[PDB]
C-alpha cells in the first residue's frame, strides 16, 4: 500500500525541534504529545544512529509514509506503538555504540518500525480458533510472519527499497535480520529465548562471535522494545495500558458476539483484575526481560529501573493507594 | 562448600535505594523484582535489627554469598526462598523489637537465611520411604537436621565465622537458638507446637520468659516465616504456588519413574485438584498458623489479613471466578 507524491515529499521538509534533540536520548521518552512528527522523528533517529549517506532521503521518506499506511487504526498496535518500539532500540543501540554491525543498526530500527505491519487487533490464537485465511497461510508466529510479509511487500515497491546501495549478499543478510527480529516479537518464543540465554550468560557460554547467539541477543531486545510502555514514567505507562486492555477487551467482545467465553484478560466484565494482571505481567514477564537484557549489556540499566517503578505503582493501586 | 573472593567483596560496597528502605518495613513486601539486590537487601536487614556495629561487615558478606552459592538450582527451595523467609522475619522482629534479645534476633534472622539449606528438592518422606544415605543418618526432621549441619559447615568455613566475637556463653546459645528455628521449619513438628501454643494462650498460662514457651513461640515465628508466600498479594502469592508444585511435580515424577503413585500433591496429572489443595492448607495449616501468631504477637495482624485474602481469592478460582 503506497503513500502519495505529497506525503513522502513532506517528509523531507521535516527538521525536529532542539528542545527535543536531548530527550530523544532518555530510554524513558514519551512520543505521545508529538503525532505530527513520529515519522519524522524516526527520519532524525535512523540518521543519528546510521548517518544521512546510509539511506536516499527520498526512498527513506517513501519507506516510512508508505509502512505508516500499512497500519491500522486498532487501539494499540498502530502506528504510535511503531514508533514508541524503533525508539526504545534506538536508545538500546546508542548507547551499545560499539556492538552491532552497521548493517544490523540499519536492519533493526527497520524491523522495530516493520514489526506489527498490518495488525487486526487479534492474538495469533483468535485467528487460529476461528480460521482466519491468515491462519491458513502461517501456522505459527501467525500475525509476526505476516509483519515480516508486509515489510518485504513495501519494499518490493517502486522506489520504496531503502537497500538499493547493497550486495545481493549484504541485501540477502538484512532481510534475515529483519526476519529473525520480527518473528521474535511472538511473546510465545521469548519464554524459551530468554530462558537459553539465562544458561548461556551463567556458564560463560554466552559467545557474541557466535551468529545464532547474536540472534538471541537481538532476540530479547526486540522483546524489550515491544514492552517497552512497562519503563516509561507513570502517567505515560498508565495510559498505554489503557490502549492495551481496549484491544483485549474488543477481541473478547468479538468472541461473545460468537457465543464464545474469552479468557479473563480479554473480559470488560473483568476490569477490577487489571492492577493484578499487571502486577502479574511486570512480575512474570517484563522484569525477567529487562533483568536479562541488563546483564547481556549493562548500558541497558535505565529500562529494569523504570520497570521496577512502574511495578510498585501498580502494588500502590492494587493496596488502595 | 566454599564461595569464591569475587562475589563477596562486590557484596561489601554495595548500598539500598532510598525507596526501598520503607518498603523492606513492610510485612507485604516482595523481593522478586531484585534478584541482584537480595544479598544487599539481608545485610541492610541485620544492620537494621542488629545494628551496623553487630557484625564485622566483611565476615559478615562472606557468609551470605556462600550461603547463597550452597542453595541449589530447585523451582522452589532455593536462595528466593531463603531471602523471603528471612525477609518475613525481619519485618516480624522490627514490629516486636523489644520481645527478643540481641542475640535471638542475630540468630533468627540468620536461621531465616540457611533453613533450607542444599535442599535437592525432595521432602521428607521421599528420603525415607527410598532409604537415602541423610534418612539413616537422620531419622525425625530428616532434611531440616541436614540444613543445620549445613549452618555449621558454613560457619566452621575459614573466615566465615561470624559469631566468632560472641562470648563461648553466646556461642553455644546463638549455635541452640539457630538449631531449634531450623528444627521448627518441619511443617510436622508444626501442628503439635501450633496446638499447643493455642492451648496456652487461651488459658492465659503463656509465658515469654519461660524458656520452653518462648521456644513454641519461636518455631512458630519460624512456620509462619516459611509460610509467607500466602501473605503476599494475589499475583505474588499465584506465581509462588507454581513454583512450589513444579517442585513437588518433579518429586512425584521420581516415584513415577520408580514405578510408585505420589499422593495427589506431587502428580501433575492432578493439577486439577490445586485449587481445593490450596483452600484445605490454608484452613488446616495457614489460617491456623497466622491466627494464633497475631494472638501471641498483635503486630503481626497484617499476616492474617493478607493470608484471609488469598484464601478467599482461592475460593473465588474453586468457584469459577
Ligand atoms: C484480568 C485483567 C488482566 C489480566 C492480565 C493477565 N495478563 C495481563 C497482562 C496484559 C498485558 C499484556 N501485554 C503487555 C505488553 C506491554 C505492556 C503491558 C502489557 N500488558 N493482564 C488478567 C485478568
Ligand atoms: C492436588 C493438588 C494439590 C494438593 C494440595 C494439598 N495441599 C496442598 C498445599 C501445598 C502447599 C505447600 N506448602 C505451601 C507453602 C506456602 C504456600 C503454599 C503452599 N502450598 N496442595 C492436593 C491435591
Ligand atoms: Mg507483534
Ligand atoms: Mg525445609
Ligand atoms: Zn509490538
Ligand atoms: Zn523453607
Amino acid at each position: 500500500s503506497i503513500c502519495t507524491s505529497e506525503e513522502w515529499q513532506g517528509l523531507m521538509q521535516f527538521t525536529l525541534p532542539v528542545r527535543l534533540c536531548k530527550e530523544i536520548e532518555l530510554f524513558h521518552f514519551d512520543i505521545g504529545p508529538f503525532e505530527n512528527m513520529w515519522p519524522g522523528i524516526f527520519v532524525y533517529m535512523v540518521h543519528r544512529s546510521c548517518g544521512t549517506s546510509c539511506f536516499e532521503l527520498e526512498k527513506l521518506c517513501r519507506f516510512i509514509m508508505s509502512v505508516k499506511k500499512n497500519y491500522r487504526r486498532v487501539p494499540y498496535h498502530n502506528w504510535k506503538h511503531a514508533v514508541t518500539v524503533a525508539h526504545c532500540m534506538y536508545a538500546i543501540l546508542q548507547n551499545n555504540h560499539t556492538l552491532f554491525t552497521d548493517l544490523e543498526r540499519k536492519g533493526l530500527l527497520i524491523a522495530c518500525l516493520c514489526h506489527d505491519l498490518d495488525h487486526r487487533g487479534f492474538s495469533n490464537s483468535y485467528l487460529q480458533k476461528f480460521d482466519h485465511p491468515l491462519a491458513a497461510l502461517y501456522s505459527t508466529s501467525t500475525m509476526e510472519q505476516h509483519h515480516f510479509s508486509q515489510t518485504v511487500s513495501i519494499l518490493q515497491l517502486e522506489g520504496h527499497n531503502i537497500f538499493s546501495t547493497l550486495s545481493s549478499s549484504e541485501y540477502e543478510q538484512v532481510l534475515e535480520i529483519i526476519r529473525k527480529a520480527i518473528i521474535a516479537t511472538d511473546l510465545a518464543l521469548y519464554f524459551g529465548n530468554r530462558k537459553q540465554l539465562e544458561e548461556m550468560y551463567q556458564t560463560g557460554s554466552l559467545n557474541l562471535n557466535n551468529q545464532s547467539h547474536r540472534d538471541r541477543v537481538i532476540g530479547l531486545m526486540m522483546t524489550a522494545c515491544d514492552l517497552c510502555s512497562v519503563t516509561k514514567l507513570w502517567p505515560v505507562t498508565k495510559l498505554t495500558a489503557n490502549d492495551i486492555y481496549a484491544e483485549f477487551w474488543a477481541e473478547g467482545d468479538e468472541m461473545k458476539k460468537l457465543g464464545i467465553q474469552p479468557i479473563p484478560m480479554m473480559d470488560r466484565d473483568k476490569k477490577d483484575e487489571v492492577p493484578q494482571g499487571q502486577l502479574g505481567f511486570y512480575n512474570a514477564v517484563a522484569i525477567p526481560c529487562y533483568t536479562t537484557l541488563t546483564q547481556i549489556l549493562p548500558p541497558t540499566e535505565p529500562l529494569l529501573k523504570a520497570c521496577r517503578d512502574n511495578l510498585s505503582q501498580w502494588e500502590k493501586v492494587i493496596r488502595g493507594e
